């Protein structure tokens, strides 16, 4: 009866200040929530690398997009190993699955390994995106959702309670989103979610117990469905 | 001389004549002949489908979940990729098969480095096994490869159809916005989004016709441009 | 628990040219393997004739190194299809490939075979030896010796066993009489491999319903090849 | 030319200006410009640290065991390695990233063959991910890479300090500055120019140190021309 | 020593040089010697988490490298291959005694051996497998002793059993026996217990040595029970 | 393709006595011959490991066949790197191609890598057999000959001039060797050679300049064909 979910966790969720790329209280709070959630759900985590690497630094370094996205993928691996460590301390059975092969550090994602991880009911930490440039964290979240047969992506926003207009939305269609010219995710991720019937649960991730609370429908959130 | 970069999307059906053989030698050789000529003026990336070997309908019959079904399709593209490479080798075209899935005994792996290296050598790049991920179409892979190689245009070969219609009125030029508004199925929504985000144009034409790929680059027949 | 190799040619998985793999045929195969796996340690060696043949290689002017590579990718496709069919029957199974391709299959090795035997998984051997100039029969012989299987089930498509030529049915023949009589049970390489390592053949008609189960219970017409 | 072989140890701090960005483009481009000029006279091996991205203090905060902590550090050096390669490619320097950990989609693997091949081609070798093993420092890896490439000297760039002193200069306005010191004198005084393991590796294989201030403009080029204040550690 | 129990076992590294596996020149590996070793490891593995670090001297030595005009990078590579051969032989011997065992290699070679990594070591310890460490560090300029130190630190083993071929422990004919020496006392007395690098690594990570005669029957079992003549090296 | 040859070099060719697994004078003499030969031929070398590992030691160690053949494969890699070193000192362009992947030591054999090595006209040193148990050095020699499109295998014997009936045939047929019951190669290697029209050139390899001489038809040798 365990239903499957993808939690999109951007890099900003792991960082407090510029002094440290990863903040221990923020990542441990995250781990604590995942611990509780993993009792009722099969959990897939899709991480960003914005705390370590951003598009702005790529421009400063005159870095072409192929290489820039590669840097981002490495950043997600660092975050992935940090989250795994935090979850291991809580005795949560967890596995880091990477789109890029690097056996000394992480396991490789594949149809077999995902299936294997689901049977063991491991928390799946997905890293290095798709192993391809020109993908966003959101697009990877879409692909991972379809791949793991998760019908919903929890889309944590940093500061924002859900879909607004920079009036709140309790619920919104994908159609009504694109007619209203709202940038909930990039166009590619939107298309991916629509094609494979994946819903979004947009909420404020900065709030204490945010992820636990929105699965209990406790706070302000937006659902983006067909 | 001086070469601009193009992606040619070649579906599985372009390589197959009838059900007796998954790959037809005349069709693949004709394709290789055209690529030979084109590679003198362009840096050529080929993105192959596997429809001649593997289809979505067979996956249903075998009660095959999507993760596995798309993996079968990826292996199909590798077979096609090696066949095309062989045909191009016979014409002394410098060529390399770059795979999204690692398989050293058969193919080279696609990567930032290997693509860059193949471009410098001006090799025809045969891209194979899609993105290595399920839930992607050949069109989406074409978009990703175009962005990755900095190709501004994808030649979208259609089997039988001259371009973009509405069923029967012919368009010479349409916008991506104009496309999905008229509920036209040029590519899947994901591929469309990818092309728009990265300013990649489509050149839709009939690929079944003799010398079709060569002729559309010389603007000689009926075709449709899709831009922003 | 006795160890066996079942040689399954590509034609066993195909009905007609419209589809490379037929769901009824592969499901029937899986059903039989399911039952057999309760009494035997099962190794499956697959061909790729349903997808790729020697005749297409000639048409494409394809040299042998590449042609055999095409065939090996064909067996992987078949291997993943059969694994899927067996998974739906809750049979513990693993695809072991002679060619490394981690995103799709596991690699065959001394360790992984040993590990698969301990777990009593059905072993689906794929991509031959990873080398050109090998037949499916030769791979079956190597896999038999490697798994310490004393017998290869040699499924033929249409033929009840070994005859004079196709009519006298042989109940039992020797590999020595499988060249002396000018017959062609397997290629010479596979024959030598089997003799070298004391591997016997059980030649039977695999097209018949329940054929694999029946021959292990000695129920139908079959030929023993030994000595 | 008959190029002599050198290892340049570049810590993470050399690539970072402030906390807003892990890698600063001016600092890394300045480094690349110097390596460009140096590579005309020398076969250059670069050994990078990852302190701009990852440090030991973060590992403690995250309650991270040492095996995992050092793995984070190795991934950090790969990021730095790819950024430096990019900077050098823009200056048309033939360069290769050689990693102690296999990761084909991003880097080449270091091996006896690949090093030999890179030396013949006279590429700048950017060594990355240390030894692929925990319990090694950047210094230790620099020693190993020096021995492996048959480099007789390691340029040991320090951030702010001009070289080896008998004590911290920031405190004592009376600290001796050594233009040359032996490993022997340095250990009886208990100076820790490098960690004990790196020191032992250098002594075992007759590798010398050239300690200097890396923050100064043109520092690496100048020290090879013997132009500024530097400490040679030898014997 | 360490003297542990059946649950929550202490972790040890046993350094087994190539000479322990060879009787004479007619065969590189002697079945009696390797089976005796396996028998001891079987008994020891009941009370300890056991890591074995093997040398390759029975197959390859430094002297052959000189004869073949072989540079160090390649020479050490030959040695690493030798340890893999030894590793597979010991694993076979241990498998016949039904000891759960795994060969972990610093060099990737999937058809022969498993790769060592933080994850695989952790996984092997959980399963309480005997870990046979092979191919050193995958790098040249390391001795078997230095690999033993690195493996000890990596596995969090507090002690390395240093089997010597012929000698009961540490001495200065009729020499004086040391029951205990410091690492300081080790170098300061010119006593070559291990190479300088291995010594440094052990000091840095607080790893002790247990030096004993490995040629004697039941030697490894007996020194863990404190039964014979042996030397502790420690801080 | 025709002017390509396979030279089968057993382990015994590299060893003088038990004190050293590899003898420098024997291996250097072999290297000198290969140097001269590689000017006129595309050379594939198939090495055995009998100088380091043999079947008799496997029995003593109670070693199952799968593991025993694995030991032998690692032995050939050691020999392969030794021969490469000897050829490098003579400035011969050479590459070690292994049936088993081990990137830190050797390159992997494949259709692409063989093709690439042939175009470069490198001496190919084939190592680790087929990567499979139940193969002999002779069988590997057959497979490499067919793979490289070599029409002939130089079958160096240690002590014997050619094909007798033990202590002389100048030309034997394959079928004749079977009727006569001669042990030229194991049955599998014989079948492989016949299937792919590969000839054998059996000669005494212990003799000075033996390999060079037999290609110039200079000494006593047996030619095997069908």
């Amino acid at each position: 009866r365990k239903q499957r979910i993808v939690i999109k966790i951007s890099g900003a969720c792991l960082k407090q200040n510029d002094s440290s790329i990863i903040d221990f209280i923020k990542i441990n709070d995250l781990a604590e929530q995942i611990e509780k959630i993993s009792k009722k759900y099969i959990v897939s985590i899709v991480l960003g690398g914005g705390n370590i690497w951003r598009g702005s630094i790529a421009k400063e370094l005159d870095m072409d997009r192929n290489l820039a996205d590669n840097m981002g993928m490495m950043a997600t691996i660092i975050n992935g190993l940090a989250l795994e460590n935090a979850l291991n301390h809580l005795n949560v059975n967890t596995i880091v699955l990477s789109a890029i092969k690097c056996d000394k550090l992480v396991h490789e994602s594949s149809a077999n390994n995902i299936k294997k991880a689901i049977e063991k009911e491991q928390v799946m930490i997905f890293v290095a995106g798709t192993g391809f440039p020109y993908f966003t964290t959101d697009s990877c979240a879409a692909i991972r959702a379809a791949e793991t047969e998760s019908s919903i992506i929890l889309m944590g926003k940093n500061g924002v309670d859900g879909v607004y207009d920079s009036q709140f939305y309790e619920h919104i269609t994908f159609n009504m989103a694109l007619t209203q010219n709202l940038k909930v995710m990039d166009a590619t991720a939107l298309a991916l979610c629509q094609e494979n019937n994946i819903n979004l649960l947009v909420f404020n991730i900065d709030k204490p117990n945010a992820i636990v609370d929105v699965l209990e429908k406790k706070n302000k959130y937006t659902i983006v469905s067909k």
